[PDB]
């Protein structure tokens, strides 16, 4: 009978439990395409200056007429902003990210909210991560 | 429990409140309309004057027998009178503006009030704000 | 709250008070022709001395022995005299306008008073204007 | 954390700030009011003249010996005037309203001014509005 | 409403009431002659004298057999006479005045009227002065 | 000993941990009332327009005189709005809601706010949600 | 939208209304000028004076045979009179101004209203101001 | 700009016009120096009545030989005369007046004209009236 | 500060600036009056010829002897005269005027200046105007 | 992000925004004392007639010889008036206020004009008024 | 190894993460205070017209001359107002709560802001929150 | 030789090795308390809403406002809960379990922290498990 | 597995949401400056009294005829005026500030418009505020 | 055959399997940091508010102006902090830790992230959980 615990090793001590680590990826990584957004939102207010009084957008350009310069969350290898624009090439380990966010702008149209684009060109699991953070969606 | 505050990025963080902005150049620009018309009162006081004594509207012409010049409200593109017109081709974002204010002129008829003509080409809603300023309507 | 004021500019800046313009003229024209009747006044005089010897009206003619040659008050358009009449035509912008004066004279008679006609033809308010100067009654 | 922003918009963003509309009714319509003050005021010269020379008040209703007919500041549904009296029946949203601006004229005994009547039925602090324009006392 | 009173400045102040002047010397004026036509009276009478007596007109001549010597109304500039003769030269502003005042005696004829004689070279209106007192007629 | 490992899967490896997921659906869905709260901001804002000057209600309704077109968060199924009223058939997964928000408004009487009405048809936890966002209560 | 107001401070309570102020003086100066012309009526009567029995204008100057000696309406730096004439120099803030009135008198030609002569060397408007008080014209 | 109608009260309201009241005394005065020539005039008829027949003045002397007894114009003071004179002390305001009209007469001689003495003692431009009236100058 | 305007039109533009209305009437009426005296002059004259030969006063009534018939200055409603009696019942807006004009003569005595009686019994500020015109003092 | 607006309400709500008050009441209150001014002018009228003929002051106190009795523009706690003068003690909330015009009359010597006298001892600031209408100046 | 994640229950899953309650009712509490200073600024209306003519502060009680009657924020217990003070006894959970902001006013003087007064007996903190809204000093 | 192995049947097969089975029932049982404070966690949310407006406890008992009714890991015997209680009577094998876990709550104070109480009156070594999960320490 | 929480808190509850604050800054502190352009406004109109009638500008300068002295909206370290000048060194946190608000006055030139100059040398980002509030341009 | 079991106890019953324990105690250590993050949390909100309107650090330090008292997880050995400072010297077994959290604030530079410091003194593999935690680098 002793010989059984040796074939539970054989077996049963393999669980093999473990986190899905791709997903695990997917998930805090998706935190920081979000935590990117919340990057994004002193943009938003910049930008809304720049609606505000300048009548066009080369005054959103990011780095000017106060608007923040663009910057990494850490992990991120880079970035990049003009008119507004979040094109995140260089993304955590998210390689071809650019969300080209084209403002919506020209005031006599109305017109305002930015126009979003997925571009996580590494892997299609992480554009389900961009539609459910940075939506490929234009309206904002 | 933790994935929800990132659900409510998902959604919450998005409140896109904003100032309509197309309407808020609709206020702001109004404005530009009224301190028109506050251009237009020293025009109706020398005006008067030329009622008063040169007795026909060339006189009552802008730039002569001490009328001041036509000129811009600072944003404004564009202005011109004459007769005491105030025609304002190049209002402010305001194309083809014109109140083509025609005075009410002819002493023996006892006639004065100035002729309004709203004219605001480049938008309907922007001729709500004639109406609501220089309303089309020529009693002044 | 701020919207207020500009509520204000929709209405109470358009107080439009006004001197009501064809009263005014009617006021200082009617001077121009009380002013007339004082140019009637040496013309009453130099007829009385055509009354004193000459015997009849042709020596009361204006323009002749001794009387003054009619004239214009400047602003008026044109005047004409004879007997002693004062057929203002051509009078201020009051066109149409004559104040026959006829005299009322011949000596065996003991008539004397001049017979005032008005004759604003332009416009009846004038009309009132002469009532209330060159009165179309025929005394004086 | 993050619930207390839904909470400020249970409460806070619900600030309700708001000009207090009815009083902002009486406001520009004490306007009304009072611009109806500026009409009256032609009315207060031609009365003049009826007391000029007519020698009664027949001479002073409206419409007549060169008086101006009555009429409306547009917002006002109607009005009325004779011996001088301005009934302003069917003032702006002022329901009732009837300014018995009777005259004081007879000119033996040397009275003058205009006897003002508060009249707005509508509403007391209309009424506020009248005793701050054309205030019920009859000095004027 | 205010501008008018200045307007009533700019013409019914200027009412330019006056007399005429020019008439008003003409009046005076002539009044010296005829208080020279009282000049002319007691040398009407020693005139009578010398046809009363001496048998002819050197004894008519002023100065002599109890004739006043001429003298001037104060105003007048000159004056002279002989044979009765009243040339005034020099009279009052009247240049070239002289009532050639010839006596119309001789006594076997019965003639005795004064010769009149107008001459107020100055100016014909005051001609029509001396036709009005001395008149160019000689019966006086 | 063995053994225990695999009991603690018959037991504690259930700890069946886990949001209360309906509640959770409350609390984003919640969050979709309070951003229609927002949706419901311009409104209010161009009503108090209607309210500035257009003296009733009918101007009031939406997609007119300049007001917005009434329109869904994307989750909403539907949305409809008239005399300022959002009653949101078809919201989210919230069947039968209807905001019925009133207007207050009648400006001689001075009232504004709008009378909100929760009508959460589908649920009484939603309609804890709306009393906690949209209060059934009438004052806005 | 708390931001709009901060904006309407940015442009629409910079109204900038404003009484044109250069235009300002233009009239309340005029005034001092035509109150110069009451100042020139007690002239104009004792100067008729001195045409009533002095002969000749040095009896016309100011100052002289009872004619008032010329002075200042408060606000005026200088005047001055002879032979009737109005040159005010120093008047008001109107410098190198004089009326020079030149009198139109001698007796014999009939010859009596005052030579009028604009001079306000300092600002042509100015003279604008003449022409509507001290007419260049001669005629007074 | 509804400031500067106050302003013309700071100035144009005060036109300050006045007829030159000292002026006004002096030419209703001087008609009370004139009518007393007036009342010079029946004692200048008496008084030949005392050249007449009497043979010398003392018969001259007023309120005898049926010469009327002197009498004042209402206004004036006081009034005395002898030997013909009018020395019309206590004349109107005229204090010191004191027309010493000593009679020229002695028959012998052939002397008549009264001797006229300006006395105004008050004030000198009195004196300019009694030399415009009773002139200093003794021919009468 | 833009209510302050509309405050000035609660006080400052209620100026209430007017002549005197019933002094007005005290003015041109005592005209009246004093026209009044003018007719009554040539009553003077040919009431002299009463005087001068039909030696009494039934001659000198009003209509006879080449007396004028009384009659009105064409504002009064009445007149008549006798004895040269001046009893203006029914002048102007004077009601009860009648100056008792009774003549002073008895040619004998010497007696002649009419005695002047006032009556205006209407007011007595119009009497004021009697005595400032026909005084009711007897001398004329 | 959401507390700013609080913030802005700390400070930013504050603006604060107000007309100077004690400014305001200095600008309406010196139209009471303008309008004063209105009320003396009848005042200088009536003691231009006490001028006329009185002879002297107490006959232009007013309340007599046809003066109107001195009366409040109703703001104004008192007034009084004697020999023309005008210390209005009482006025408006000026308490301490009286212009003590005294007037400038004796006939003799020519003079005339009142002699206004600032006496605004509540404020200096109202006596800043008092320059500004009733000048402490002496000719008027 | 399987005993850890028992442990990290024994501390880590007692994060006790938690938004400090009591620092939250301070926030939505204080703006509860801000509305109230939302809630003032209609007072601050109606209290300028108190200010504006009724010249005292019984006129500027609230639920008078128009000003609107106190009233509640929802969770507030109770409130009262008199002269324009906001004592809010009985604010939220605000026990003991007094914002005695007495007016300034008094118009001679020019003052006019309301005197703040913190007053929040219950807890100091809250005081915090009242310096940080309603501060204590008094310029408003 | 061949006695001995049935000398180790005597002694050695009889290792009596095994888990100490009280033990056992020790930790999975404590897992069920822990597992128990897993249950206790969403009631810690509910109740925190209850925190969150309701303002007192009775809202806080579950079952209510929302909070999810009390209920039993399936090996429990009982429980219930109030005011966020979860006195866990009849848990497992634990007789006399009962975490009176009684709410720290009340808001002026700040309090909030879950009042433990280790009850579990079965057995001493029981409430070492509690100490080692629910401890009876107050804070949670 | 539950490792992740801890993970997350590794990065994801770093979220490092914030306002920009020196962007918050620039919002209130750029409210400060527009307060003082209010400060600056009751400066306007005390100066337009300076040009209203004392001639020049050192009657403009604060703390004098009436005008207010200088003083902080309380953040505020120092401020100075003269000529109308708001200088604001010590401008809030905004070192270096002067708004060298030169007067555009000269009456005769018909100039008026103050000389804004920008003048905050502590940073440029604040320049950014001037231009956004007191522009660096002249106009006012 | 039966020794064997006997040698398996020589070797295989000692598996000697264990958790590494050093191991053991980094993680949930670890979590005492992490925890000890959390405890940062409410700090950090505070010191927002210190930079929200205090001005300064020193109103930052914990314990004033509303900031929470340190205080520690229980494990922790102490606590302190000062200007935000976590400075947890005692932490739990966690000998010399010093988290000197450095604020990075001062209002004009913008600057705001706390500067971590990693300072676990008592062994390097501590230091690995800093870094894993608390980073030793300096933007939060």
């Amino acid at each position: 009978f002793t010989l059984i615990e040796l074939m539970v090793v054989i077996g049963i001590i393999a669980i093999l439990s473990a986190i899905g680590i791709p997903a695990y990826q997917n998930y805090l990584r998706k935190a920081a395409l979000t935590d990117m957004l919340q990057t994004f939102v002193p943009y938003r207010t910049a930008v809304e200056l720049c609606a505000l009084e300048h009548g066009g957008l080369d005054t959103c350009d990011g780095g000017s007429n106060g608007i923040p310069s663009p910057t990494t969350t850490r992990y991120v290898s880079a970035m990049s902003v003009a008119k507004g624009v979040v094109s995140l090439t260089g993304q955590e380990s998210l390689n071809g990210l650019s969300v080209v966010m084209t403002p919506g702008w020209d005031n006599a149209n109305g017109v305002t909210g930015w126009a979003r684009n997925c571009n996580i060109q590494s892997d299609s699991a992480l554009q389900q991560a961009c539609e459910d953070v940075f939506r490929f969606d234009d309206a904002n």
